């Protein structure tokens, strides 16, 4: 997967004007934007494919899936279906559910990622204990495409450590959770970022921001 | 606690809003609570809930799994809650900032959270099973009320009534599709789940009276 920039927007505005508007805004910068919940169950499903019309973005459905297999099938085909290119999924409800979702993704012509550790504080109780083992079932699984915490540097470079440099890996928390752009891109493919851009005073220019503070690496 | 007729949840996965009414018009004599979750939703829009409630005198208990930050996770509450759903399914394995998160939402928005302790899938023994008793503990101390386990394994089932006490809510999926005995599950559920036994048969209207018949004495 090609991301321009190495950045995805989190677009996580939960109005249509305000979400289509800031995208727009920063439609130069990017080329993939991550679609949520916030966004989805405020807007409805279509929204998808009004941002597809409007700026020809590839979507990401950050559903973080995580029923059983025969639930996330169901999750995955709406959701294709609605013309996301890909689906994140939680791995912590285990390998039958990984590949529920692996297999419709396969039948539609789409992506799965797995999520293997996050980056609140939260994360530390169970998920980061379970995280490498979660990563390395990826990896049995035939999974190609990651998600991992910017916020931990260390337990990112783990994740990529483990999944090889043939993985696609991407990451959020930078900026308004403190992860830092540039340390970030040292392991993973792109970074995701939300409210440092969603919420600026001038989106456009907080995104040209961070993309000046990684130029070196583009 | 919300007093569920019959002590059975109808889980309404059909994907199709005419199915979907249709199945559930047809066993709204035997049930007044109704969880719908993803595969309706994300095919239906959140107006399905909406519907539900002009249509049936049916509580909605929206099983969303949400497995995200604190963030994010209290936006997926507001637009969940705003949208007319009495309470909203969380998973636990996140953290117990995530589920404060819902659970703060909930009390501003007079609604409720029930916490997912473990799961009833076979891919649930990998991570989600060892964390089950400490998230359920987790929940206690939270002030967490409702609880949702599984039926399938009732060892597991018991242990998780044990840790949350007699006063708490407990519903349980996994009955009849997944294996899951209507009358042993209610020895330790207050109510039972049940989808696919009711919404894929001919007659569900017999399908939700039969099981009902099989638990009378309870
Ligand atoms: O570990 C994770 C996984 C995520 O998907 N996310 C998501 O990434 C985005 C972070 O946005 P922000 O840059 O505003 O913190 C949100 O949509 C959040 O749900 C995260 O923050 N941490
Ligand atoms: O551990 C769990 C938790 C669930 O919410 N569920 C949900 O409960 C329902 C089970 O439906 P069914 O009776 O068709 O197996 C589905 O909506 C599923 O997503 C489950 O099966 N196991």
């Amino acid at each position: 997967m090609d991301v321009m920039n190495r950045l995805i927007l989190a677009m996580d505005l939960m109005n249509r004007d305000d979400a289509l508007r800031v995208t727009g805004e920063v439609r130069e910068y990017i080329d993939t934007v991550k679609i949520g919940y916030p966004l989805v169950l405020s807007e409805g499903m279509d929204i998808i494919a009004e941002f597809r019309k409007r700026f020809g973005c590839r979507i990401i459905a950050d559903f973080k899936v995580a029923d059983i297999p025969e639930t996330n099938e169901k999750i995955c085909r709406a959701t294709f279906k609605a013309g996301a290119d890909a689906i994140i999924v939680h791995g912590f409800p285990g390998a039958d559910s990984v590949r529920a979702c692996l297999n419709v993704a396969e039948e539609m012509g789409r992506e799965v990622f797995l999520l293997t550790e996050m980056s609140h504080p939260g994360a530390e109780m169970f998920i980061q204990g379970a995280a490498d083992e979660i990563a390395r079932m990826g990896v049995d699984l035939g999974v190609k495409n990651y998600v991992g915490p910017s916020v931990r540097p260390e337990r990112l470079s783990r994740l990529r450590e483990i999944i090889g440099q043939d993985s696609f890996l991407i990451s959020p928390g930078v900026g308004a959770q403190g992860g830092d752009p540039g340390e970030t891109l040292r392991f993973a493919d792109a970074i995701i970022v939300g409210r440092s851009i969603y919420l600026a005073d001038n989106p456009a220019a907080a995104a040209a921001g961070i993309i000046e503070s990684i130029k070196d690496l583009l």
